[PDB]
């Protein structure tokens, strides 16, 4: 395919053309074609030719080691291909430590536990609303009905921002995690910024009670932040509230519909429904960025060049058999969810409890109103690859008689 010629300082014997784009066993399932880097032949680190050609960690301890080690693996150029990843100034994810402390202290502050807690209400009553209005239906596209209304409306009341600017915004955020060919990387941020600025202007001069406001008008190292800097640390906002836990629920709710016997677990036993969500963040994890090489530097036997990309898969922590045996069997009774699904390092993910929080809520209320549920006849959901993974469409059926109006 569309393979670049390889660097001088990489040995034949680690390359494996993996497309982190369009694998090639996608038709498998997402998270099933990404491990395909964790079968016998491939070696722990490799590199591969496609997408301008970048090193891929294989294995969880790898990825965790590169994830704390910033002084080597820099937070600079965070995307692959090179050209994205330059592009790419979000904050604080472009930057590394001590700069990005500060500015990770305000995201802490907007989407935190103390925020998910104050918002939890409001969670449940989305969710709770969401799923009555559909359980009458008998059906559903989950993406669209619910995977993409409840994170994103939920974000939406936090930032202070319409919902009638959901369609423009989800296109653009999409554009940067899994783009369509439609759009230059750089031009769907620009795109974005483009909405940001006049916003972040207006809240700074009348800030309001929003996540925005709070950024707009936060400090750091002693001083006011910037119009521009809080533009790139709400750019990063948007696509975390917009792409993230939207793409997971349709996982965990396609693998629901495709085993009763693991649905009746929860409904017979909800008390295990946090533990279930944390099996699923595993088995169904979907990041994927990485890191650039600051200088030389020689890992695990592999000698790694200044200027040389490499993806740290936060995917395939967890699918790692070395981390979890039978990694690819839900186990919602796994002793230990060993898995890296929201990161590692200093810039592990802050907005985690805002999204367990709306996985365990859409859980439980889900199947206390809607208990047995199923794939439309026929249909073939197909994944999509890319930063952050997905399922292109999720057409769900089920007998409103079984059902429950709560
Ligand atoms: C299932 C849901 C989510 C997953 C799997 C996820 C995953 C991640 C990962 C892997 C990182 C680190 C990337 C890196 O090291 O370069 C991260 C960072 C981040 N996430 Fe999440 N995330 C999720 C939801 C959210 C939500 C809902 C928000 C808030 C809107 C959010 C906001 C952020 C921010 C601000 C960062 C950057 C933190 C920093 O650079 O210090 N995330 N997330
Ligand atoms: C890799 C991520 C999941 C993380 C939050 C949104 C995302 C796409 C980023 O750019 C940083
Ligand atoms: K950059």
């Amino acid at each position: 395919a569309n393979l670049a010629p390889l660097p001088p300082h990489v040995p034949e014997h680690l390359v494996f053309d993996f497309d982190m784009y369009n694998p090639s066993n996608l038709s498998a399932g997402v998270q099933e074609a990404w491990a395909v880097l964790q079968e016998s032949n491939v070696p722990d680190l490799v590199w591969t030719r496609c997408n301008g050609g970048h090193w891929i960690a294989t294995r969880g301890q790898l990825i965790r080691e590169a994830y704390e080690d910033y002084r080597h693996f820099s937070s600079e150029c965070p995307f692959i291909p090179r050209e994205a990843g330059e592009a790419y100034d979000f904050i604080p994810t472009s930057m590394d430590p001590p700069e990005q402390r500060q500015f990770r202290a305000l995201a802490n502050q907007v989407v935190g536990m103390p925020v998910v807690d104050k918002l939890e209400n409001r969670i449940q009553e989305l969710a709770c609303s969401l799923i009555e209005s559909l359980r009458p239906q008998g059906q559903c596209n989950f993406t669209e009905d619910y995977a993409e209304p409840f994170p994103i409306r939920i974000f939406m009341l936090l930032a202070g921002l319409p919902e009638e600017d959901i369609p423009h915004l989800k296109y653009l955020t999409d554009q940067m995690t899994r783009p369509d060919g439609s759009m230059t990387f750089a031009e769907a941020k620009e795109a974005l910024y483009d909405y940001l600025i006049p916003i972040i202007e207006q809240r700074r001069q009348k800030p309001g009670t929003d996540a925005i406001s709070i950024v707009a008008n936060g400090q750091v190292n002693g001083r006011p932040i910037t119009s521009d800097e809080a533009k790139r640390m709400c750019g990063l906002l948007l696509v975390g509230g917009l792409d993230t836990v939207v793409n997971f629920l349709s996982f965990s709710m396609e693998f629901l519909a495709k085993s009763p016997e693991h649905r009746q677990e929860l409904i017979e036993r909800p008390e295990r429904i946090p533990a279930a969500c944390e099996e699923l963040l595993r088995r169904f994890s979907l990041v994927a960025d990485g890191r650039i090489l600051t200088s030389d530097y020689e890992f695990h036997g592999v000698q790694l060049k200044k200027g040389d990309q490499i993806l740290l898969p936060q995917m395939l922590s967890g699918l790692d058999e070395r981390e979890n045996a039978a990694p690819m069997h839900v186990d919602f009774s796994r002793q230990k969810v060993s898995h890296t699904t929201f990161g590692h390092g200093s810039h592990l993910c802050p907005g985690q409890h805002l999204a367990r929080r709306e996985i365990i809520v859409t859980l439980k209320e889900w199947l206390t109103r809607i208990p047995d549920f199923s794939i439309a006849p026929g249909a073939q959901i197909q994944h999509k690859s890319g930063i952050v993974s997905g399922v292109q469409a999720l057409p769900l059926v089920w007998d409103p008689a079984t059902t429950k109006a709560v």
